[PDB]
C-alpha cells in the first residue's frame, strides 16, 4: 500500500484475475482517458462541466476509469472530482505510470519527475503497450449477464491531442470496439473533428497546430498524416462532441450514440434488434431508438416487446413506455396475474408497505382498505389497469403516473382517487420532501380533474352531472363527488358546474330561478312542489321559530308549579327534534361543534325537567333557570341554520378568522385590568377579607371602564362616603383608608394619571387597533371564504354505456389538445432556422461536386 | 431538559409569584413583615440572580432590561420604607409596592413574544 | 417573422434549381 | 472534514450552474 493504494509494479491479463477476486468486483462498464495530461491544460468551465458529468455518469453506471495519474492538468482535476464524489455502485480510478517520470521512488512505504496523483485509489508501475493489451483483454472478456452481448462495452475519451494521444487513438482503433470519443476543443482533436487529401490534411494540421509542426521534420509529419489517414478510414467508431452544442446530458448522449453505433456495426449483432433496444433503454435515448428500430417496421410482431416493457416499468423510463404503447401494445393483455404479482412482490418498496400499514391503522377509510386488501391479495401468491395505476402513483412516479392515467376509463374518478390516496399517505408524515411532493402531485391531479370536468360540462351540461352521480363500477366504495368531498377538494366543488348542479338539485322539481318570494308566498303537480328541499327547509325554519315562540311564552308568562299541557307539548317537540338528530347521529356526530352543542342543549333540557318535577320552590326555580340558559343555545342555533342564505353565509363563516385578533385583544385587556385593579385596590384601601369584593373591584370595575364608565372613588372631592362601609358587616365596598384627621389618605396625584392612561389605552387605542386588524383580515381572506362556503354548501344541501363512450371521446380530444399544446405556441425559431443550414450545406456539397466535375 | 418545558416552568413560577404578591399586597399587609412577605423577597431576589446571568450581554441596550432593573430598585426602596415601622412610612412603602406590581405584571408582554 | 423567413427559402430553392440547371449545361 | 468536502462539491455545482446560467436563457 501507499500513504499520501496497492501497487503491483509489474513489467510488460494475469493482473485482472487477481484484481477481480482480491480487491473489487467485475465491471458492467469501463472508461478510459486515452489522451494524456499536458504540463499545462486549459481548465475552462466547459471542460470542467463535461468531466464532472462524465464522473457522475461513471458513478451511476459503476465503471473503472483509466488515467495516467501524474497529478498534472486534467488527471489532477479528475482525481479531485472522483475523491469528492466517493466521499459523499462506486467509482474506481485505476492509474498507470512509468518509472521514467517518477521523481521519488521508495519500496507500507510512504510517498512525498512527475508526482503521483493522490486521489487515485490504485496505481500501477512498469519497469503504454500494457494499457492497450489490458483494454483489449477486457473487451474480449465474456460475461453472460450482459445486455451489450457481452464484451464489457468500453468507451475511450479524448480531450487534447498530441503525439502520444494520436498513437493511443490509432492503436485503439486497430482493435475493434474502441468507441473513441473526441471533444470539440483540442490541439489535435480539433483536426480530427474538422476532417469528419494530403493538401486539406496539411492545411487543417497547420492551422490547428502551427508551431509544433515547424519543429517536426518532413518525414515525421508525412508519417503523422499517414496515421491520421488510418484513423479517418473508418468514421463510424469516431464520435465528436461538437462545440456549438450547449444542452444538458450531452456526455450521456454521445456515449450512448457511440456504443450503439459500435454494437450495430458488428455485422453479426445487426440482425438482432432486442439487444439494440435494450442498450438504448439503458441509456435515456428516445428519438434515436424510435427512428432506428420502430419506424422501419422490419422484423417484430410486437409480442416479445412485453419483456422489454416490463424493464421500463421498473427502471422509470416513462418515455419508452409511451413509445411502446404508441407503436402497438395491449396493456390489458400484457397485464396478468403473474406480471402484477411479480411487480408487487419484489419491485414494490417495503417503505411504502409499512407506510400503508401505518396509514391504515391510524385511520380507516373505504378506499384505503380496498387498496390494502388488493395489494395483500397480489402479494400472497378485476380492473388490473387500476392496480397498475395505484402501484405507479403510490411510489410517487409522476410521469409514469400520468402516462398510465391516460389509459384509465374513469379519468376524473381515477384522478380524484389518486389525489385522495396521496393526501392520505401525506397524513403519515416522516420526511418533509416526501410530504411536499405527495401534496404537490395531489394538487396537480386535482387541477387536471378540474380542467377535464370543465370540458365535460361545456360539451354537455345535462349529462356531465351523470358522471358525478355515476357510481364507481368496482373502482371504489364512493363515487366521484363523495370522493372529492372526502379529500377536501375545495377547488373541484367550487367550480361553476358543481355549484349549478347543487343549486338545481336543492331547488328541486321547482323551476329554477322563478322568483324567491313567489315560493314563499305559495306556502301530481303539488307533490313536486312539496317534495323540494327548499320547501322542507322553509317548513323546518317556520316550525323552529314557532317552537322558540312557544318556549318563550311558557318560560315567561305561564310557568306554574305543576307542569301544564302546553309545556308537555314543548317537551314532545324537543324530543321530536332529538329524534330528527338521531338520523344525523350516523355520521361524525362529535366531529362538528354544532352537533355537540345540540347534544349539550338536550342534556340541559332533561336535567331541567328533573328539577322541574321535584315540586320544591328552590328546585323548580333552578329548573326555570336551567330552561332560561338552554333557550340561549336553542336560539343561537339559528346562526348555523342560516348558513345557506347566499348573502349571510359567507359573512358568518368569516367569523372563524377573527378569533386570533379577539384573543390578542382579550389578552392585552386582561393584563391591563389585572395590573390597574391591583394597583388601585392596594393604593386606596386597607386589608379586605371578603373574596367577592376583591374580584368585584379588581376585575369587574376595570372591565366596565371600557364601556365609558369612569371610576368614582379616585377623587377626594367626588368620593362619597355613603356608598362605602367602614366595617365588613355590609354589602358595599370598604371605605378608603383614612388619617388621624379623618380624611382620605391617597395622594390623589397618583391615581388620576393612572386612570387617564388606562382609559386612553382601553377605550381608544385598543379598539381602533382591533378595527384595523379586522379590516386587514376581511381584505386578505375574502376570496378563500367564498370557496369555503361553497364547499360547506354541499353538506348543507345534502343534509335535506353511451356516457362512458362520450367521456372517452371528450378525453381523447382533450389529450390530443394538451399533447400538441406545447407545439401550438411555437415561440421558438432556433428549431426552425436549424432547418435552413441543411439547404446551405447541401448546396455547398453540390457546388464542390460540380467544381470537381469541371476540373 | 427541553427549553420548552423550562420556559413553561418559568411562566408558571412567575404567575404564582404574581398571585402571591397580590395576596400579600391586598389581603395580608401588616405592620410587621410576615414570613410570607419574606418568601416574596426571596423570590424577587432569585429573579435578580437569574438576571445576573443576562447582565453579561448588552444589559442596558434593551428597554426591558432597564425596566427590570428599575423594578428591582423600586422594590428595594419600598422595603426600606416598609421596615421603618411608621404609619406614614410603611403606607408609602405599600404604595411603592403597588406601583412596582404594574411593571412586574407588564413583563408578561415581553415574556409572551414567542 | 416566420411569415417573413418563409420568403427566404424561395430564393434558396430557385438558386439550387439554377445551380442544377447550369451543372446539367456543363455536363 | 467530510462536511467541508461536501460543501465544496455543492459550491462547485452551484458555481457551474450560475456561470452558465446566462447562456441557459439563450434568448438572443
Ligand atoms: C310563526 C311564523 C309562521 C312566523 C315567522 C315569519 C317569518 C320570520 C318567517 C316565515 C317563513 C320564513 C322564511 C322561510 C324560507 C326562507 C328561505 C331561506 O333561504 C333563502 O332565502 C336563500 C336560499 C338560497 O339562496 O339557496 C331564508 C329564510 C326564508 C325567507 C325564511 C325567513 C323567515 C320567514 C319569512
Ligand atoms: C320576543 C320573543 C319572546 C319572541 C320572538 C321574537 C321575534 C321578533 C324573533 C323570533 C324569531 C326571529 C327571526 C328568526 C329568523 C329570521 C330570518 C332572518 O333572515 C331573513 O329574514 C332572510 C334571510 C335571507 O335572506 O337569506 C332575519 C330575522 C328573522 C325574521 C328573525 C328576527 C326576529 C324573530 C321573528
Ligand atoms: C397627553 C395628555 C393629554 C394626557 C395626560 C394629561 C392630563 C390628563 C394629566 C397629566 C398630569 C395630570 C395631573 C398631575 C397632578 C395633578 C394635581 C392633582 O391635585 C393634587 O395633587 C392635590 C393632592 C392632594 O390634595 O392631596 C389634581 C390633578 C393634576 C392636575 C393631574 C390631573 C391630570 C393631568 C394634568
Ligand atoms: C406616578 C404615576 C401617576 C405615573 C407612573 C405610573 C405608571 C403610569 C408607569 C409605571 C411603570 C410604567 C411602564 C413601564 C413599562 C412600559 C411598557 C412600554 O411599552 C412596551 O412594553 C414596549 C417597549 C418597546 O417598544 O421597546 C410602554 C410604557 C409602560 C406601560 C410604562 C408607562 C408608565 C408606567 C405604567
Ligand atoms: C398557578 C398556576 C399553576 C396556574 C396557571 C394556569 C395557566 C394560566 C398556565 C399554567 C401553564 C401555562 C402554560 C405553560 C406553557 C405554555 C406554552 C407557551 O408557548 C406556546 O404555546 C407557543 C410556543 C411556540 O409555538 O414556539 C404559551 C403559554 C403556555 C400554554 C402557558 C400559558 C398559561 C398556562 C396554561
Ligand atoms: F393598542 C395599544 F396596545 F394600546 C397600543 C396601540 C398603539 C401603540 C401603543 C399601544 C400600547 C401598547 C402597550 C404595551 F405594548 F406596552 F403593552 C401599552 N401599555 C399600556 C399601558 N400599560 O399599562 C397601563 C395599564 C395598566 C395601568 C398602567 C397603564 C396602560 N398602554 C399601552 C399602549
Ligand atoms: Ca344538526
Ligand atoms: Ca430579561
Amino acid at each position: 500500500d501507499i500513504q499520501f493504494g496497492k501497487y503491483i509494479r509489474l513489467s510488460c491479463e494475469t493482473l485482472y484475475d487477481l484484481m477481480t477476486q482480491h480487491w473489487h468486483l467485475k465491471t458492467p462498464n469501463l472508461v478510459i482517458s486515452v489522451t494524456g495530461g499536458a504540463k499545462n491544460f486549459a481548465l475552462k468551465p466547459r471542460m470542467r462541466k463535461i468531466f464532472s458529468r462524465l464522473i457522475y455518469i461513471a458513478q451511476s453506471k459503476g465503471a473503472w476509469i483509466f488515467t495516467g495519474g501524474t497529478h498534472y492538468g486534467l488527471m489532477k482535476y479528475i482525481g479531485e472530482v472522483v475523491r469528492d464524489n466517493t466521499i459523499s455502485e462506486n467509482v474506481v480510478a485505476i492509474g498507470i505510470a512509468a518509472w521514467g517520470m517518477i521523481s521519488n521512488r521508495e519500496t507500507d512505504g510512504s510517498f512525498l519527475l512527475y508526482c503521483l496523483d493522490n486521489n487515485h485509489t490504485h496505481l500501477l508501475l512498469v519497469d503504454a503497450k500494457v494499457r492497450t493489451q489490458l483494454e483489449k483483454y477486457i473487451s474480449e472478456r465474456v460475461i453472460p449477464e450482459s445486455n451489450y452481448g457481452g464484451k464489457i462495452p468500453i468507451v475511450c475519451f479524448a480531450q487534447g491531442g498530441g503525439k502520444e494521444t494520436l498513437k493511443s487513438i490509432n492503436v485503439a482503433i486497430k482493435s475493434k470496439i474502441p468507441c473513441v470519443v473526441v471533444e470539440g476543443s483540442g490541439r489535435i482533436a480539433d483536426v480530427i473533428a474538422s476532417l469528419v487529401a494530403s493538401s486539406c490534411v496539411k492545411e487543417s494540421l497547420l492551422r490547428f497546430l502551427p508551431r509544433t509542426i515547424s519543429r517536426l521534420s518532413e518525414e515525421e509529419t508525412e508519417s503523422w498524416i499517414k496515421w491520421i489517414k488510418e484513423v479517418l478510414e473508418s468514421p463510424h467508431l469516431l464520435t465528436v462532441i461538437k462545440i456549438e452544442e450547449a444542452g444538458d446530458e450531452i456526455v450521456s448522449n454521445a456515449i450512448s450514440f457511440a456504443l450503439y453505433k459500435a454494437f450495430s456495426t458488428n455485422e453479426h449483432d445487426r440482425d438482432n434488434w432486442n439487444g439494440q433496444l435494450k442498450l438504448l433503454l439503458e441509456w435515456n435515448q428516445l428519438d434515436l431508438a424510435s427512428d432506428e428500430i420502430f419506424t422501419n417496421d422490419r422484423n417484430w410482431e410486437s409480442a416479445d416487446l412485453q419483456d422489454v416493457m416490463f424493464t421500463a416499468l421498473v427502471k422509470d423510463r416513462p418515455k419508452f413506455v409511451r413509445l411502446f404503447l404508441e407503436n402497438g401494445l395491449n396493456l390489458r393483455k400484457f397485464l396478468t396475474t403473474e406480471v402484477l404479482r411479480e411487480l408487487y412482490t419484489n419491485n414494490f418498496s417495503s417503505l411504502v408497505f409499512k407506510n400503508l400499514q401505518i396509514a391504515k391503522n391510524s385511520y380507516n377509510d373505504a378506499l384505503l382498505t380496498f387498496v390494502w386488501k388488493m395489494v395483500e391479495d397480489f402479494r400472497r401468491g378485476r380492473h388490473p389497469l387500476q392496480a397498475l395505476f395505484i402501484w405507479s402513483v403510490l411510489q410517487n412516479k409522476k410521469e409514469l403516473s400520468k402516462v398510465i392515467w391516460e389509459q384509465t376509463r374513469g379519468c376524473t374518478l381515477a384522478a380524484l382517487g389518486a389525489s385522495k390516496l396521496l393526501k392520505s399517505m401525506a397524513k403519515v408524515k416522516n420526511d418533509i420532501n416526501a410530504a411536499g411532493e405527495s401534496e404537490e402531485l395531489a394538487n396537480e391531479y386535482e387541477t387536471r380533474a378540474v380542467e377535464l370536468f370543465t370540458e365535460c360540462y361545456s360539451n354537455d351540461e345535462d349529462l356531465a352531472e351523470q358522471l358525478l352521480t355515476y357510481s364507481c363500477e368496482a373502482w371504489g366504495g364512493s363515487n366521484c363527488l363523495e370522493l372529492a368531498v372526502e379529500a377536501r377538494d375545495q377547488q373541484f366543488i367550487a367550480q361553476p358546474g358543481v355549484q349549478n348542479f347543487l343549486s338545481k338539485q336543492w331547488y328541486g322539481e321547482i323551476s329554477r330561478d322563478t322568483k324567491n318570494w313567489k315560493i314563499i308566498m305559495c306556502l301530481l303537480y303539488y307533490v313536486s312542489f312539496f317534495t323540494s328541499p327548499f320547501v322542507v327547509f322553509s317548513w323546518n325554519v317556520i316550525f323552529y321559530i314557532a317552537f322558540l315562540l312557544l318556549f318563550a311564552y311558557v318560560l315567561l308568562m305561564d310557568f306554574q308549579k305543576e307542569p301544564t299541557a302546553l309545556e308537555i307539548i314543548l317537551y314532545v317537540l324537543v324530543f321530536v327534534l332529538l329524534c330528527d338528530e338521531w338520523y344525523m347521529n350516523g355520521s361524525k356526530y362529535f366531529s362538528d361543534l354544532w352537533n355537540v352543542m345540540d347534544t349539550l342543549a338536550i342534556f340541559y333540557f332533561i336535567a331541567g325537567i328533573v328539577f322541574r318535577l321535584h315540586s320544591d320552590e328552590s328546585s323548580w326555580y333552578s329548573g326555570r333557570v336551567i330552561f332560561c340558559l338552554d333557550y340561549i343555545v336553542f336560539t343561537l342555533r339559528l346562526i348555523h341554520i342560516f348558513t345557506v342564505s347566499r348573502n349571510l353565509g359567507p359573512k358568518i363563516i368569516m367569523l372563524q378568522r377573527m378569533m386570533i385578533d379577539v384573543f390578542f385583544f382579550l389578552f392585552l385587556f386582561a393584563v391591563w385590568m389585572v395590573a390597574f385593579g391591583v394597583a388601585r385596590q392596594g393604593i386606596l384601601r386597607k386589608n379586605e377579607h371578603r373574596w367577592e369584593w376583591i374580584f368585584r373591584s379588581v376585575i369587574y370595575e376595570p372591565y366596565l371602564a371600557m364601556f365609558g364608565q369612569y371610576p368614582d372613588d379616585i377623587d377626594g372631592t367626588t368620593y362619597n362616603f355613603d356608598r362605602c362601609t367602614f366595617s365588613g358587616n355590609e354589602s358595599k365596598p370598604l371605605c378608603v383608608e383614612l388619617d388621624a384627621n379623618n380624611q382620605p389618605r391617597f395622594p390623589e396625584w397618583i391615581t388620576i394619571p393612572l386612570v387617564c392612561i388606562y382609559m386612553l389605552s382601553t377605550n381608544i387605542l385598543l379598539v381602533n387597533l382591533l378595527v384595523a386588524m379586522f379590516g386587514y383580515t376581511v381584505g386578505s381572506v375574502q376570496e378563500n371564504n367564498d370557496q369555503v362556503w361553497k364547499f360547506q354548501r354541499f353538506f348543507l344541501v345534502q343534509e335535506y354505456n353511451e356516457i362512458l363512450a362520450w367521456e372517452a371521446v371528450m378525453k381523447e380530444n382533450y389529450l390530443v389538445k394538451i399533447n400538441t399544446k406545447a407545439n401550438d405556441s411555437s415561440e421558438e425559431m432556433v428549431h426552425r432556422f436549424r432547418q435552413l443550414d441543411a439547404k446551405l450545406s447541401d448546396l455547398k456539397g453540390l457546388l464542390k461536386e460540380i467544381s470537381s466535375k469541371i476540373k
